[PDB]
Formats: structure tokens, sequence, C-alpha cells
């Protein structure tokens, strides 16, 4: 990648250092924290200044790159993430593992409409740990599940439609914290942003054929 092309989101909330609101456990990677959500509204949001940053990589790439690896409470709705408004309250877009209906929800709100749309066959929500890279790219959404299995999407509206200038004044990114009775349950770790990348050379970097 270029610079500024990794944002690792619990590392830019800090909540390693915090203590409140979660657990900090093992993981799939040894060399990192994974996280117990416990109180995901007392996780630090990540820093204006480094949304920002993220903003203009999502801004230049039409699109990003997710990575996460997470271990879900079966039967549960969870947000990864989510761009809170500062206040005028509501959501300008999320990515919801959703244990209920068996998908990745993808919602993005513009001009105040919200457009949702479900990534089917993606029930994140088992016993497991589970990895995922989610490429979204103007409006199509790719979504890789551990190595061999593939699901895909398209959104009503480009990516960088919600995106846009100073959305880091306007709103915050949190992370494991959704709508209303939304929150992630269980542990995440390795919550990522790559830019500069493609799915494949993640795939082929993390071992799988």
């Amino acid at each position: 990648g270029g610079d500024n092309s990794v944002f690792d989101i619990f590392e830019l909330t800090g909540a390693a250092r915090k203590g409140s609101g979660r657990r900090l456990v093992k993981g799939p990677d040894p060399s990192s924290p994974a996280f117990r959500i416990e109180d995901a509204n007392l996780i630090p949001p990540v820093p204006d200044d480094k949304f920002q940053d993220l903003v203009d990589a999502v801004r230049t790439e039409k699109g990003f790159l997710l990575l996460a690896s997470l271990r879900q409470m079966k039967k549960t709705r969870g947000t990864l993430l989510a761009l809170e408004r500062k206040d005028h309250s509501g959501q300008v877009f999320s990515v919801v593992s959703n244990g209920k209906a068996g998908t990745l929800d993808l919602s993005l709100t513009v001009q105040g409409k919200q457009h949702v749309v479900s990534v089917e066959e993606a029930l994140l929500a088992t016993g497991q740990w589970k990895s995922i890279t989610l490429f979204v790219q103007e409006d199509r959404a790719q979504l890789y599940i551990d190595c061999e299995k593939m699901e895909n999407a398209e959104l009503d509206v480009p990516i960088q439609s919600v995106f846009t200038r100073d959305l880091a004044s306007i709103a915050r990114l949190r992370i494991a914290k959704g709508g209303v009775n939304d929150n992630f349950q269980g542990v995440l770790q390795n919550v990522r942003f790559v830019f500069g990348t493609t799915p494949e050379d993640i795939l082929r970097n993390k071992g799988c054929s």
C-alpha cells in the first residue's frame, strides 16, 4: 500500500489501553490482543483526525478492504462498526453481522435516506472464530469468509457517496456499537481497513489457495 494504507481500528481507539467496555483475550493472531466486548458504548471512538485519514483513503480508492476476525454469539445481530452522527442522532454507515438473518448487512444513509443490502449466505454468528475479508468498491460488496466461500451484493449507491469531505466533522467511527440493541456480542480481533491491495493479495498471504 501507500502512505496511511492500513488502519487498525482497535489500535486507533486506544481500547487496549483503556480497560472499561471489554476484556483482552486470546485470538487467532497470537501477536495482537483480541477484544471480548462487554459494553461497546465505553470503547472509545476513533479520533477525529485519524478518521479523516480513513475517509480520504476511501474517497481516493472509491472503496476499501475491511478485514475482521470474529467469534460471535449465535443468533445475535451484531454491529462490527458504524459511523454515528456526533449528534443529530443516527448513523450514516454500518456493517452488521446479522446472526438472525444469516447475512452481513451493509447500510448507508445518503441525503437522509437509508439504503441497506444483505450479503446473503454469510452466516458469521456461529460458535466459532471466523475470518472475513469484505471488499467494497463503487456500489459492489464482495465478502470472503475464511478461505473458500465468496458471497456478493450490490449497494443502491456508491460507497464514496457516504465518505464525503469532513464526514469527520459530522460523524465518528465506533467499533462494535450500532443502532439500537445491535452492539456486537462476542470477541473481535484485527478489524482493519486496508488500501491499495486486492482480496487475492490478502488471501494468498493468509495461506489460502
